C-alpha cells in the first residue's frame, strides 16, 4: 500500500506531509497520488527526521527518553490524508501524541475533525485559513504560522498602494483560497477597491477548464489588469500555462498569495509569462544546519526515507540499478557523481515546519517538568498520556524557535509573523529570479518602488473609469457597480455639492471658480460715470441754470404791469414745481435707498402735480378773487394725502431684481399700481386741463401767449402719451423715468418762460 | 458509550437518526447531546425498524436473506457522527453494507468524507445541499430528496410573485444553510430581487447571538419586511424566541425554508410571533401503516429501541416506577392509560425515510440477482459484499415508494421532488395551524392569492424605494446596492430619456406631456388676430383712404390756379412716397417670406427717402420740368444702390430666432445695418431739411404755406430722433415699426394737403 516512514522511540509523533503530487483529475476514485515533490515532500520529511535527532541528541529536551515518529504520505488530498489518519487511530481502537498538521487548509480541517476524536493535539505549519482558528469546533489544532486575514490586509494594502481599483480575482476551491477570498473582498470592496468578478478552479482541473477561466479573465482585459490571487501554486501555475498556450505575452499583473510565495516549480519554463508578478511570503530565514545536513545526503546511505530512492531518480534522471526501485522509465544510468549540490532550493516553510516539531517537543518537555518534576524521565503516572493536558501545555509553551525569536500560541493557537512581498523579476536576459521589496508586519507596509517598477511606466491602473475632477464633470452610476462611472457635466448655474451631485444655488448667486463652491453675484447699479447718466445729470443742471435764471428775472422784475394779470405766486409756485422736477431727475440717479426711493417717490408724485395746477387756475380764472392758489392746493393737498396712502401701503425698501440669473440690480419697492395710480393721476389733471383748453387755446392774450400755452399743451399730452412704451418696453426704466420727467420739465418752460422774459428784456 | 439498536441479520444496514437534540455550545467538547427527539428522533427509528420487519417479512423482495440493522443516534452535530461513524466502519478495520445517512448536509458531508474510503453507499432522506451533488468528492453518496437548487428556485418564484425588491437573509452557518443563500443570492441577484444584507448564525447559538442578530435585521426595519431564511428548524425557533424577547410581534414575514417546512417544533409557544410566515416544504404523503404499528407502541413491550423509554417518560411527564430508567426527575408517575394517539404528529419526512430504506433493499436485490441469478439468496460471490458492486446497482434502480411513485436516480445520485408552499395562519381562536397554499414543480409556481392575505392588503411589501419613475423625476444610485433609488426630477427644459440621464432639448425644442421625445416647439408668427394689430390695420387702410381721396382731388384739379406754385408732379411724388410708405405699414405684418419681407425691406428702405426728396426739392424751388426731377431721380438711384447692396449682402430669409429656450418667434433677415444704413442716410437728410424749413420759416408761399411746412418738419425730426431707441430698446420690431412709419406719414398728409382740401372745400 502507501508506504510509511518509522523511527522507533518511547513517544510516537505522526506526520502527514504532501510527499506526492495532488491526484490528477481521473485518479481521484482510485486516490492514487501522483509524481513527487522535493520542497514540498522529501525536504521536509528529511527536516523532520533529522530534527528528531537533534532533540534526541539534545539532553536539555526530553531527558533519557526518545522521540519516535511515523511520517505518513497526503499527497495533498483530503481524502487520502483522512485515511492515513485512520492508519494513525488505528492503534488507538502504540499510541500518538500528536501529529504535525498537513499543508493544506482544507485537509487540516478534514484530519482535525477526526483527530480532535481521540484527543491528539495537531501542529501545523501553513495551515493558514482564518476557519481554523475558530477553537469552538478545532481546539485540538495549532499552527505556528498566523492566520490569513493578516494576508488578506497585506493584500489589500498592496493595492491601496498601487491606486489599484477594478481588479479581478480568481482563488482555488477549498477552505484556504475561499476563506482568503472572502476576507479580502469584504476589507476591499469596504474600503475602496472593485473587484470585477469573483472566479474559483480547482487545482487539478483540465487543461480546458484553465482556458475557460482566461477567457473569462480577458473579457475584463482594457481595465482589469491584476489578478488577485489566492492561489494554491499549482492554481498559478495552471494559470501560466494557460496564459502561454492561448498566447498571452503578460497583460496582466498576477498578485499572488502565499501558496504562490516565492516557490520556483510554479514558474519554471513559463517565467516569460510571470514577469512582473507579487506574491506574499511568510518570513522564515533558512535554517543552516538542515541544509548542511540535507546536502550530504545520498540514496545510498539514506535507508530510513523510502521516498528518497524515487525522488533520487525523478530529480536526476537516471536509474538506480544496484537498488530495489528500478524503475527502467528512465533511459540512462546515473553514476556516483550526482550530488544534490546543484541547483538545491531549500522552501520558505521550513523554519515552520522545525518550529512546529519544537513546538510540540517543549509541550511535551513541559508536560513531564510539571507531572513528574523530581523523575528525569517517563513518570509512571505520564505513561498513559492524556491528550487534554499535553494541548493544554501546548496552549502556553514559549520557546525560541531555530530563527531565533521566541514562538508563542496566542488563544486561537496562532502565532506572530511578519511578511516579505516578492516580486518576480527578469534581472538578466534568460534569468528570472524572486526579488524581495517589501515587507507586513501589524498593519505597517514598507514596500520600495524602484525595485519594482525602475521606471514610470508601470503596469496600467486597473481603474474602471479616469477621474474626471476638472469643474463641471460630475461622476453618475447607473447599475453596474460603485466603481464604474461615466463622468458628465452640470450646467454652469450650478456646482459641484459631492462628488455624486452638483445642486445650483438660489436664484441671486453663482458658483465659485472650479464650481467649488457657490457665490454671490456682484450687485451693482446706475454707474456714476456713463454716457447715459452723465447726460442725463448734464441735461438738469443746464434745464435748473435756466430755471432759477427765470426765477431771478422774475424777482427783479416782480412788479410789472404788464405780468399783472396773473397771480405772482402762479408763477412762482409753477417754477417750484418745475425745480421740484428737476430735483426729481437729479436723484433718480443714485444708489437706490429708503430715503432716496421715498424722494423718487415723493418727486414724481408733486412736481407734475405742482406745475400744471398752476395751468388748471390759469384756465379756470380766465374764464375768482385771488383764491386760485386754494384752489390749486387743495388738487395738491389731495395728491400728497394719495401718495401717503400708497406710500404707507408700499413702505419704501431695496431688492435685487432678478432679470435673468445672470445680471442682478438692485431697485426699490415702486409697485406697477403704485406707478399707475400717480400716472393716472396726472392722466386725470390733464383730461381735466384739456377739458378746460378749448376757450383758452382760442382765446389769446396780450402778448398771444395762449397760443404758446396751447402748443406747450399738445407738446406735453404727445409725449405724455408716448412716455409709456418707453418706460414699460425697454429694461432701463429708470433712464426713461428721468428723461421723460425731465423733458416734461422742459417742454412747458420752452413755450411760457422764454417769451415773457424775451419779451421784457426787449 | 452511546446505545445502539441492534437488530440480526446476515446482511447489515447502518442508520443516523437525530434521536437527541444538538449538543449545547457548552458541552460541544465533551459531546454530551440535549434532549430527545420524538419526530425526528424516535419516530424515524421506529420506521426503520417496522419497514425491515416489513422487508424481512416480504417473499419477494430479498427472499431467503433477512435484513438486519444498527442503528445510532447521530445528536445532529458532525462529531457525534463521526465517532459513531468510525463505530461503524471499525469492523472493516458483520459488515456494514451501507448507512442510511444523517438529517444535516454538514453531517451528512462529514460522514460521507469517511464512508466513501470504505465503498459504503450512504443515503440521506433529508440532505439537500448542492455540494453533495458532485460526485467527484461524493461518489458513495444518493438521496431521495431533490437538490436544494429546486427550493432556492422555488423561493425567489414566491419572492418574485408578490414584487419583494428589498428583502433580507438569514442562513444557518453550515453546508445546508450556506448553499442554499448563495444560490439564491446568485440567481436572485441575477432576475430582479436584491438583499438589505446576509447574516448567518450557528443554529445551537445563545440567546445573546440571536438577539444581536434581531437588532441587525429591525435595522432594517422599516424596508426590509420580508426575511428569506435558508434556516434550520431550532434557527427559527430562536428567532421566535427573540422576537419574542425584545417585542416583535407580527413585524417581519419570515419566508423559511425546508428546514423550517411544517414543523410544530419550531412554532410551538410561540405561534404569535410566526403568524403569517412562508415556508417551503418537501410533498410527502403520510404512511398510514406505519401511523398504524406506531401507535400501538408501549414502552412495557418495546425493548428493542433503547430509546424508548427515556422519550415516554420525556413525553408524558413522569416516571416509570416498573422499569430500570425511572429518572425520578419527573414527579408523577404514568398510568397505564395512556397513549400515543393523542397530538400524536406525523414527521413530514416520513415518507423519505421508508423510501430511503426501501431504496438500499431494492439496489441490494438487484446486485444479488445480478451477481447469482440462479441461487434465490445468498452466494459465495456475494459474502465477500463489495461497495463498488452495490453502488452500481443502487445507481439505477427503479422501485414504487410508499408514496406509490417510482423512486430513480440520475446521474448526481438525486432524485426528482416536488414542493408545497405551506403559509402558517391563525384558524381560529388561539388554534394555529400550518395551512397549504401551494406547490412548486420544475418551474411550475402555482398558488392561493385569496387564502393567504384573504384581502388587497398584503405585507407590505419589501421595496427600498417606490417606483421614482412619476412623471418628470429621475432615479439615482446612491453607495449601496442599486436598488433604493433617490427622486430627483430634472428641469422643465430637459425630458427623461433614461432613468440615469435625462438630456435636453437643444435649442428649439419643448419635451412631451410624457417627457420622451421633444416635440419641436411650434413657431409664433405676427398674430394677425391681435387687437394691436386690428389698430394698425385699420391705421394703415385709413391713411390709404385719405391718401387716394387726396390724389383723387389732384387729379381733378390737375390745373387748378390755386396749385401752380408747387410743381405738378412733385406734390403727386410726395404723395406716391406717403402711400406705398402707407402699403409697407400695411405689408409690415404679415408671415416672412421671401416674396413678402422682399419688398418689405424695400418698401421702409426706398420710402423715407422718395417723400422726403420732393419735400427738400420743393423747398428749394420755392426758394417747371427742370433739375427737380433728375435730382429726385439720382436720390431715389442711390438710395436704392444701397438698399439692393444691403440686399446682396443680406439675402432674404427667414431665422426662428430665440430669445429663450421657452418661447421662438420667426423673422426674416435683418441685420444692424440693414436698419442703420436707411436710418443715417434719412437722419442726414432731416438734419439737412430741417435746417431748410427753419430758413423757410414764415414766407409768403400758395396762401402763406411755409410755416405749416417748418412746424410739420420740425415735428418730423423730433419724431425720427424719438422712437429710434424705442425700435433699438423694446423686443416688438414689427409692430413698433408699423405704428410709427404710419403716423409719421400722416405727420406729412396734413400739411400737403390740409391746405388742398381746405381751399377746394372753402
Ligand atoms: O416713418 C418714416 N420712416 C422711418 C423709418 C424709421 C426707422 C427707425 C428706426 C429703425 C428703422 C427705421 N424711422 N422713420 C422716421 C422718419 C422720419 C420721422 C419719423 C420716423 C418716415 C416718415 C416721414 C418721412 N418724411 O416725411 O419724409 C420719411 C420717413
Ligand atoms: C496613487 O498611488 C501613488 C502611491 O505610489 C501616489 O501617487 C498616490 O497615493 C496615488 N495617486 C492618485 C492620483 O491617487
Ligand atoms: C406585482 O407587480 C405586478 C407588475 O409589476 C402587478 O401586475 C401586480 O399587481 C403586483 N402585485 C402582485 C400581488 O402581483
Ligand atoms: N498556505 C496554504 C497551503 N499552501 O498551498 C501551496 O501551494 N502552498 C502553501 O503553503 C494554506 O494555508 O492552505
Ligand atoms: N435540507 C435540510 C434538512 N433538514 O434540516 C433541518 O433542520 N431539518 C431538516 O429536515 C438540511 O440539509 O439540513
Amino acid at each position: 500500500r502507501r508506504v510509511v516512514a518509522h523511527m522507533p522511540g518511547d513517544i510516537i509523533i505522526g506526520a502527514l506531509f504532501s510527499v506526492h503530487h495532488q491526484p490528477t483529475v481521473d485518479k481521484v476514485h482510485e486516490r492514487k497520488c501522483g509524481a513527487v515533490r522535493e520542497q514540498y515532500g522529501i525536504q521536509r520529511v528529511e527536516a523532520m527526521l533529522h530534527t528528531l535527532e537533534r532533540i534526541n541528541s539534545d539532553p536539555t529536551l526530553l531527558p533519557n527518553i526518545t522521540l519516535g515518529c511515523e511520517i505518513r504520505d497526503s499527497c495533498w488530498h483530503s481524502a487520502v490524508a483522512l485515511e492515513q489518519s485512520i492508519e494513525f487511530i488505528r492503534d488507538s481502537l502504540k499510541p500518538i501524541v500528536g501529529v504535525i498538521g498537513p499543508g493544506s487548509s482544507s485537509v487540516a480541517i478534514q484530519v482535525q475533525n477526526l483527530l480532535q476524536l481521540f484527543n491528539i493535539p495537531q501542529i501545523a505549519y501553513s495551515a493558514t485559513s482564518m476557519d481554523l482558528s475558530d477553537k469552538t469546533l478545532f481546539k485540538y489544532f495549532m499552527r505556528v504560522v498566523p492566520s490569513d486575514a493578516q494576508q488578506a490586509r497585506a493584500m489589500v494594502d498592496i493595492v491601496k498602494r498601487y491606486n489599484w481599483t477594478y481588479v479581478s480575482a480568481v482563488h482555488t476551491e477549498g477552505n484556504y483560497g475561499e476563506s482568503g477570498m472572502e476576507a479580502f473582498k469584504d476589507m476591499s470592496a469596504k474600503e475602496g477597491i472593485c473587484i470585477a468578478h469573483s472566479y474559483k478552479i480547482y487545482s487539478n482541473a483540465g487543461e480546458q477548464s484553465f482556458d475557460k477561466l482566461l477567457k473569462k479573465l480577458t473579457s475584463h482585459l482594457p481595465k482589469a489588469r491584476v489578478v488577485a490571487c489566492f492561489c494554491e501554486g499549482m492554481t498559478v501555475r495552471g494559470l501560466l500555462m494557460a496564459m502561454r498556450r492561448l498566447g498571452l505575452a503578460g497583460e496582466f499583473l498576477l498578485l499572488g498569495s502565499d501558496g504562490w510565495a516565492d516557490r520556483y516549480d510554479v514558474t519554471d519554463g513559463y517565467q516569460r509569462e510571470a514577469v512582473g508578478g507579487i506574491t506574499i511570503k511568510l518570513q522564515s530565514p533558512d535554517v543552516k544546519w538542515f541544509d548542511d545536513y540535507y546536502l550530504k545526503l545520498r540514496p545510498e546511505t539514506n535507508l530510513r526515507n523510502p521516498w528518497f530512492q524515487e525522488f533520487w531518480q525523478h530529480r536526476f534522471q537516471c536509474r538506480l540499478e544496484g537498488f530495489p526501485q528500478e524503475n527502467s522509465k528512465y533511459n540512462k544510468t546515473c553514476n556516483s557523481s550526482l550530488t544534490l549540490k546543484t541547483h538545491h532550493v531549500q522552501d520558505s516553510k521550513m523554519g515552520f515546519v522545525i518550529n512546529a516539531i519544537y513546538s510540540m517537543a517543549y509541550g511535551l518537555h513541559n508536560m513531564q517538568m510539571s507531572l513528574c518534576p523530581g523523575y528525569a524521565g517517563l513518570c509512571d503516572a505520564m505513561k498513559p498520556i492524556d491528550g487534554r493536558k499535553l494541548l493544554e501545555s501546548l496552549m502556553k509553551t514559549a520557546f525560541t524557535g531555530v530563527s531565533g525569536d521566541t514562538i508563542l500560541f496566542d488563544e486561537n493557537g496562532d502565532s506572530p509573523g511578519r511578511y516579505e512581498i516578492m516580486n518576480f523579476k527578469e534581472m538578466g536576459k534568460d534569468y528570472f529570479d524572486y526579488i524581495n521589496v517589501g515587507s507586513w508586519d501589524n498593519g505597517e507596509l514598507k514596500m520600495d518602488d524602484d525595485e519594482v517598477w525602475s521606471k514610470k511606466s508601470n503596469i496600467i491602473r486597473s481603474v474602471c473609469s479616469e477621474p474626471c475632477e476638472k469643474g463641471q464633470i460630475k461622476v453618475i452610476r447607473k447599475g453596474e457597480v460603485s466603481c464604474c462611472w461615466t463622468c458628465t457635466p452640470c450646467k454652469e448655474n450650478e456646482y459641484v455639492f459631492d462628488e455624486y451631485t452638483c445642486k445650483a444655488c438660489q436664484l441671486g448667486s453663482w458658483p465659485t471658480d472650479d464650481l467649488t463652491g457657490c457665490d454671490l453675484i456682484p450687485v451693482q447699479y446706475l454707474r456714476w460715470g456713463d454716457p447715459e447718466p452723465i447726460a442725463a445729470v448734464v441735461f438738469a443742471c443746464l434745464g435748473l441754470l435756466a430755471t432759477l435764471f427765470v426765477t431771478v428775472v422774475f424777482i427783479i422784475y416782480r412788479d410789472t404791469p404788464v405780468v399783472k394779470s396773473s397771480s405772482r405766486e402762479l408763477c412762482y409756485i409753477i417754477l417750484a414745481g418745475i425745480c421740484l422736477g428737476y430735483l426729481c431727475t437729479f436723484c433718480l440717479i443714485a444708489k437706490p435707498k429708503q430715503i432716496y426711493c421715498y424722494l423718487q417717490r415723493i418727486g414724481i408724485g408733486l412736481s407734475p402735480a405742482m406745475s400744471y395746477s398752476a395751468l388748471v387756475t390759469k384756465t379756470n380764472r380766465i374764464a375768482s378773487a385771488c383764491a386760485q392758489l386754494v384752489i390749486a392746493f387743495i388738487l395738491i393737498c389731495i395728491q400728497l394725502g394719495i401718495i401717503v396712502a400708497l406710500f404707507i401701503m408700499e413702505p419704501p425698501d431695496i431688492m435685487h431684481d432678478y432679470p435673468s440669473i445672470r445680471e442682478v440690480y438692485l431697485i426699490c419697492n415702486t409697485t406697477n399700481l403704485g406707478v399707475v395710480a400717480p400716472l393716472g393721476y396726472n392722466g386725470l389733471l390733464i383730461l381735466a386741463c384739456t377739458f378746460y383748453a378749448f376757450k383758452t387755446r382760442n382765446v389769446p392774450a396780450n402778448f398771444n401767449e395762449a397760443k404758446y400755452i396751447a402748443f406747450a399743451m399738445y407738446t406735453t399730452c404727445i409725449i405724455w402719451l408716448a412716455f409709456v412704451p418707453i418706460y414699460f418696453g425697454s429694461n432701463y426704466k429708470a433712464i426713461t423715468m428721468c428723461f421723460s420727467v425731465s423733458l416734461s420739465a422742459t417742454v412747458l418752460l420752452g413755450c411760457m418762460f422764454v417769451p415773457k422774459v424775451y419779451i421784457i428784456l426787449a
